[PDB]
């Protein structure tokens, strides 16, 4: 009639409030879980600097970040890709070859072990081109012949292969001086024999 | 006029609840818009591993993530710049060239193509000096001087310049030794007459 | 009664008024995550896609920068990132090393190393002279060699000097003339009465 309709709008009214009410903490929450979620990942994501976006500091302070499970970078002129410590290992070893590999030229030629010229030990005969071809050894230089110097005389028989040195040649010289001196007397000996 | 006033007040309510539904949708993908976004974002953002920042573990698995468009970093003592595959190709090159540098080094020792002494060949002769200058030769060691052996026997004429050995002058000691056997004779027949 | 109807216009006012300051506070609200969740998705590093397995650097055709990061481990099959420090500890041995080669080449060239020197252009060369022993052999695979360009040693007593083809020879030359005269004596001597 008149009092019944009003009674239906109280309590419309009454259903309402109550669905305001209930609303409002749903709302509320909801609101709190994406922001508490947004202020998570924030917390957390690796960023640029800024808006050119040309630089990222990372945040690990003075000590840095350590960024791991870097796939192999193309290793190429104007590559644009991260390297890892793998493939910086894998130049470090061919360097170390590298190094000891000079160390082991330098110490080698000192030790008289390669090359034309070698000796096997410091009591050793110094060998001249042992293992390679050809009759000639030539000592002459852009100023002409050379002296060979510091030789040994070398032995004195019908198939020795030693070089003969300066002293030697003295003593042939000194036989050979003697021999025209006898010479000498001889014949002026035949001379005054010849008078009488 | 109260039947009037009773149904401007239900008129109210309607309006109201058409309201509170309207609030209820634009609120429901209001958020749900939001949330998307966020969870695209989680899935994609490239994040540290703890609050530390000490270390990020790229999320490619076990094969790992490649970094590209890195700019080429600051190769200064102690700088903490990434660097990248074209920086590292640079060095590369560099111990290639060395590397192929003291293979060759090596290798000219041994064919005797560097250095004060040489051959051009295995037949060669064997050069000592020959593009420099000076005028001796010397040979001997700390424990004084040496004998010079393997000397073939040299050409013996006016204006040679081979080195002589001992069987030559084993040679020429017997003529001289038959010679001077001779002439103790004919002295000693000279004095008999 | 009439009493009744004031008392909803009120209520109805009032749930006007906090649908409206509902309205206010959610508008406010999700603008304010919204912003957190662009000003996020517009500076965050990204993977390129679900795969996670590059990440694209958005710096531009210029690249991106990416510094203070820890020195990688340096051990076989890591998969750290490594730096700029890094790579110069590299550099600096790289150099070292070219500079080795650099002069170990120099030096064999100059014949300032190994068994066989020559201090200066115009200096005695030496062989083997910081050694010992008291040998050199000049054979080779074909045998004696020939030991050529030669200067004339000196001759006496106790010269250390090497002797050639042309000393031999006016030596071997005074032989034929003494042979001659010893000759010219005996078809002399035998003249006797
Ligand atoms: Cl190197």
């Amino acid at each position: 009639q008149i009092e019944d309709k009003i009674e239906e709008i109280l309590s419309k009214i009454y259903h309402i409030e109550n669905e305001i009410a209930r609303i409002k903490k749903l709302i509320d929450s909801a609101i709190n879980n994406v922001n508490n979620n947004v202020n998570e990942l924030a917390n957390n994501a690796v960023k640029y600097d800024d808006a050119s976006k040309d630089k990222i500091t990372l945040g690990g302070g003075a000590t840095g970040t350590t960024i791991t499970n870097v796939k192999d970078g193309t290793v190429a002129q104007g590559s644009k890709d991260a390297v890892n410590g793998g493939q910086l290992w894998n130049v470090q070893q061919q360097v170390d070859q590298n190094t000891t590999d000079i160390s082991n030229i330098k110490n080698d030629i000192n030790n008289g072990t390669v090359g034309l010229v070698q000796q096997a030990g410091k009591d050793a005969p110094v060998t001249v081109a042992k293992d390679t071809g050809g009759t000639t050894v030539n000592v002459a230089g852009t100023d002409g012949n050379r002296v060979v110097t510091g030789v040994k005389e070398g032995a004195v028989n019908a198939t020795s292969k030693d070089a003969v040195n300066g002293s030697q040649m003295k003593q042939i010289e000194d036989k050979i001086e003697e021999i025209l001196s006898k010479i000498y007397h001889i014949e002026n000996e035949i001379a005054r024999i010849k008078k009488l």
